[PDB]
């Protein structure tokens, strides 16, 4: 697997909310991964080629291939792990199991959930317009939105310390509920029971995009 | 085209000096490049599928595919650029003939030079044994080496400074004479004439190692 990055987390806070990449490009180099749509009106999150819209009022909605995205991450995703857990488990305690497993924090891990959450936090970006507000400030006023007992999906990435000005540094997960119309970017969450399944990752593209908010950016 | 590396430069300044990829695998992923030998036993300069090893002495030889390197960068050269010059100019000069044409520093750039040069002052790392001394200690013993009123190759590659942990920010370029027999790692150097061919390049692999001095390293 590859990690395929469309560009940079840098140009991205920096101001270049928009880009040329479509929904379908993504596709073209991966089943699955997160990122943010044009605007910041919110972020996706994809797992076996379905691609979903998760919006800042905590809504999701199926991503129609035309759109467009000024970064994104995505895979072809191939896990060497699967763990089964019966009995209720924190997102630290999950992300001790990878790290046991993966203890390198030189290379990336994908990772994968399906199962019950006893509880999902998310709070997830509103469109902008220009001129920007500070990215903080955004979001010091976005809800956080609280899924409870609910059956879904998690897709997220493992990224090292040695990559911060390119990507998110650390763990960065997205959820879906079962019936596709809630999610968001998480903040903290605990399974209730499901099944873990992730892997690591050696190869990281980064493809730099052309147009002239990418190419002006300091 | 797409700049693939091998490793990461924070891992070799770290005292990861040994790899596993050779330099058949390098010319697997182009024809054109730079980087370092393993136990940083000079450096390599690349073009047309050619690959020569610079060492510390001064001197070139034509580099064997089994060796291997800890960290390089190669790509197939696709220069979109070709500019004549029929009198002198310095580096820092081509530069900025490059840094005009393409003035984005957010974008890589290969550059190659065939000409008769005034003079390329160079200077290579020797073969190191552990526990090693600190890179800018070996760096202070080191001969410069002045190469005069040569014909010779220069290669380069230009890197984004959104990029400085990962690989060497700005301008990094090998010269080597025509009889390939000398040559090194440029310090400064002043075209009497020659051919400048160049072009941007928007995608980067970074292909991480699995062995375990890179795994643990910090
Ligand atoms: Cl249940
Ligand atoms: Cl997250
Ligand atoms: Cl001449
Ligand atoms: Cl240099
Ligand atoms: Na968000
Ligand atoms: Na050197
Ligand atoms: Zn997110
Ligand atoms: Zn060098």
């Amino acid at each position: 697997s590859v990690l395929y990055q469309t560009s940079l987390m840098s140009a991205l806070l920096s101001g270049v909310y928009e880009g040329s990449t479509t929904i379908a490009d993504l596709l073209k180099h991966g089943d699955f991964g997160l990122g943010t749509f044009n605007e910041l009106d919110g972020e996706l999150i994809a797992f076996s080629s379905q691609v979903y819209q998760l919006r800042a009022d905590g809504s999701a909605r199926n991503a129609q291939p035309e759109q467009k995205t000024p970064f994104a991450v995505m895979t072809w995703f191939q896990p060497q792990y699967r763990k089964t857990f019966d009995h209720p488990v924190s997102r630290q305690q999950l992300h001790e199991v990878i790290d046991q497993q993966i203890p390198s924090d030189n290379l990336f891990c994908a990772l994968r959930i399906d199962g019950h959450f006893r509880h999902a936090h998310t709070r997830t970006v509103p469109r902008q317009t220009p001129p920007y507000r500070a990215m903080t400030d955004v979001l010091d006023d976005q809800p956080v939105f609280r899924f409870n007992q609910r059956e879904g999906v998690l897709v997220g990435f493992r990224t090292p310390q040695h990559m911060q000005g390119i990507n998110v540094a650390g763990y960065h997960e997205h959820f879906i509920t079962d019936d596709r119309k809630g999610g968001g970017h998480l903040l903290d969450y605990q399974l209730d029971h499901g099944v873990l399944t992730f892997g690591e990752i050696h190869k990281l593209m980064i493809d730099l995009p052309a147009d002239s908010a990418f190419l002006q950016a300091n």
